[PDB]
């Protein structure tokens, strides 16, 4: 008989004893955020399809502008109708309410607030002491507990810790002067430093935007995109499943740096901003890193958003796991054979960069993520075809043989229907959620 | 799931039963805000605004390596991460209810959001509707809603019966820190006019205000269960988190689809009036909607609209008739808030609204349990049939939001039960 699927059983089954798994060599520095294809100078211009240099966004709408003006739902794909192509693009607009020119990457800005006094939960809440009361618990195993609990509460589907590696976090992060009001920020971004430094508590100064000494870990959330809405990529479904799930991930830092500095500790959200979310997740064990370069999960493949979360809080890290993804990205190519502008390699893995946008000095699969840019104006969306091809990406991807767990080695050989088909709260799948219920053997060992 | 609530559907028309003494109900009047309910006295005999008084409770529970009144925790480590947990849910809300109108994160026009801001370009607030089909919009409104964390969603065309008379909110320019200490009484009128507009002396909704969706937010059931006690606070707390952001979500939709709307939380308007002529449940003797997916354990809210919808039906599943004989709510209410008699159209003080067949209850002897036992209760919610220690609760069963795997199929939708 069918043995019922266990994600905790095939976690545990794949569990690598401890360390960072991801190789580097001596040419590793830490990288600038300004590198990003989003907002460095070469790669921040698109053409729209008039021919006109814009910021990359702004080439997007206009793309997506014309679809619903035409009645298409993505590039050369006919909507039912001009109001479903429209409606297609109000939900992906909405979904983006709770996040900051895309990504809430300024630290210390607008929801990425590095300490909670001035929020107005804070200020409600200030009589109790929460935030000025020293911790009652110090004990790792419990805090673990404690703060994967509220993590899950938070909005996380799946959530991991590590040590905090300082390769990942930026060396200067994009942001905007502390002066400067919302409708010029896209105007007025600058660098700034990121330091770490003997200090009690995050805290940012005219120069330097300063991390304590004492910021031993990191928290990385997972948060589960939809299924079906992702495998309409690179079509406008998929653009509102990406949308949705920044929102979600704004509320998870938010939530969770409240109850971390309510428990006596302090806590830096940052969502797309202050460090490479897919190295922290390769640490804290949510999965491998891939050829397309997303983390890929034994839940949901790379079909997840991941958000993080660094404190002062003890607590004990995850072990990394390995579950065959770089075999089978070796053989298995899917992504880089169906990828619109040919951003994704078909070669190995190497220690050097493709350009700019690539950190050099630690081994992966190297792709051109200028050209990834450049096929969001030309779609009008985020495209996101990788994910959606990717056999990780499926919900059926594991199978028992009696002993073990293995992957199924055969898998990797309309919008419409969306709209009138199956959703559930959140976009989550009640045929899988199961896959990440969770008790305290799970939280911490 | 889908099977039950067409099984129990009933006719169109509003099931409450009101008389020619209804009048529409200042929000000042509830528990929370009216004067003679407001100040309550702390456990040293102080007297405070009743949440100032529950803090108190908390800290000295905290102290006392307690989780809620006479309920010792594991230890002090374990009683402090219960009300972090609380605090830390409440992120997202104002003031216990987010109930000022088009301040903060109720804003009635998306005009100044940053999220509009930065989507100016499109335009999608400024086109014309592409579609006005009440059906196809019905399909597409509820989509969004279950993207935007409703767990049930219904719609109900709008009964100016039970929108407040009058709100209570703040002077626009006064800052948050002083809020709690300006509060003022502001009314809610329906003129002809194009879109939702505050002027200097009303909240003006337009007279094309047809619809409201209302949506039922699903708590934990672990959690509800320690009732009174720490874990429950926590539950409700991030819940209504999740009003406020299905809210501004949803808002956001309907007006890049070229509609207005208005959100609301605990403010505007009695969400259990409306859930009931949404066709999320019924009325119950403790005076919550019970739905038939989560009893009354879970949290509403609601969004105003001229979108173009077709309103669901009520539905009778034998909540009214269960409840005249349970009683068990009535029973268990550590502050005896609740009757064990017979509905009436006649409200018990000024906290009840007259007018409408209920059963009547003292919420100030609710309310007045707040501060002595340091939370907001939630023990007939807990108790009621229809819902069915804090360490086994820390170590125990969870999952995403605090829903649960064992039902999350209850609330799977198809475009066939969404219009
Ligand atoms: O990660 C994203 C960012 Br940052 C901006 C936009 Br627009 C889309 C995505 Br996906
Ligand atoms: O609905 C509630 C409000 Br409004 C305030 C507090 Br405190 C608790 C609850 Br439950
Ligand atoms: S599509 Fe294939 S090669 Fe690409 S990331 Fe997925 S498994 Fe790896
Ligand atoms: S998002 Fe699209 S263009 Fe970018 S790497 Fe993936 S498939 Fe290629
Ligand atoms: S919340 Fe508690 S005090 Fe209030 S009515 Fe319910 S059981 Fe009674
Ligand atoms: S406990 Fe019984 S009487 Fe009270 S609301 Fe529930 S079913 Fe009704």
């Amino acid at each position: 008989a069918e043995k019922e699927k266990n994600a905790a059983e095939i976690r545990q089954q794949f569990a690598m004893t401890a360390g960072s798994p991801i190789i580097v060599n001596d040419k590793l520095e830490r990288y600038a955020e300004v590198r990003t294809a989003f907002t460095h100078p070469t790669s921040f211009f698109k053409p729209n399809y008039k021919g006109e240099v814009k910021p990359w966004f702004l080439s997007a709408y206009d793309e997506k502008v014309r679809q619903i003006e035409n009645g298409e739902n993505g590039p050369k794909m006919k909507a039912k109708n001009v109001g479903e192509a429209r409606a297609g693009r109000a939900l992906e607009a909405a979904g983006w309410t709770l996040d900051i020119n895309y990504g809430n990457i300024y630290p210390n800005r607008f929801f990425m607030l590095w300490s909670g006094e001035t929020m107005t939960n804070t200020q409600l809440w200030a009589p109790v002491g929460l935030d000025r009361r020293p911790p009652d618990t110090t004990d790792p195993v419990e805090l673990t507990n404690y703060v994967k609990f509220a993590a899950r509460m938070a909005g996380a589907d799946l959530v991991g810790v590590a040590r905090l590696n300082r390769n990942w976090v930026y060396s200067e992060a994009v942001t905007i002067p502390a002066d400067v009001p919302y409708e010029q920020s896209l105007h007025k971004e600058i660098e700034k430093p990121i330091v770490f430094k003997d200090v009690p508590l995050p805290i940012e100064t005219d120069d330097e935007l300063i991390i304590p000494n004492t910021c031993e870990n990191v928290i990385v959330a997972g948060i589960a995109m939809n299924r079906e809405m992702m495998q309409t990529a690179p079509n406008s479904m998929a653009c509102a499943t990406t949308a949705f799930c920044y929102s979600r991930m704004c509320m998870f830092d938010m939530w969770l740096c409240q109850f971390i500095r309510y428990m006596g500790y302090y806590a830096i959200p940052s969502c797309n901003g202050v460090g490479q979310s897919v190295a922290f997740a390769v640490e804290a064990g949510l999965g491998q890193a891939s050829r397309m370069g997303a983390c890929i999960t034994p839940e949901f493949g790379p079909n997840v958003r991941l958000t993080k979360v660094f404190t002062n809080m003890p607590l004990v890290p995850d072990k990394p796991i390995d579950f065959g993804v770089t075999e089978f990205c070796e053989t298995c190519k899917k992504c880089a054979r169906e990828c619109p502008s040919k951003a994704i390699t078909e070669g190995p893995r190497t220690f050097e960069g493709r350009s700019i946008h690539n950190q050099s000095g630690k081994l992966q699969w190297q792709n051109d993520y200028n050209k990834c840019l450049g096929y969001w104006p030309e779609s009008g969306g985020y495209c996101g075809v990788c994910v959606a091809v990717c056999p990780f990406t499926k919900g059926n991807i594991w199978i028992h043989d009696g002993v073990e767990w293995l992957i199924d080695n055969t898998r990797f050989l309309n919008i419409t229907e969306v709209w009138d088909g199956k959703i559930n709260t959140y976009g989550l799948d009640a045929d899988h959620f199961r896959d990440t219920v969770s008790f305290r053997k799970d939280r911490v060992k």
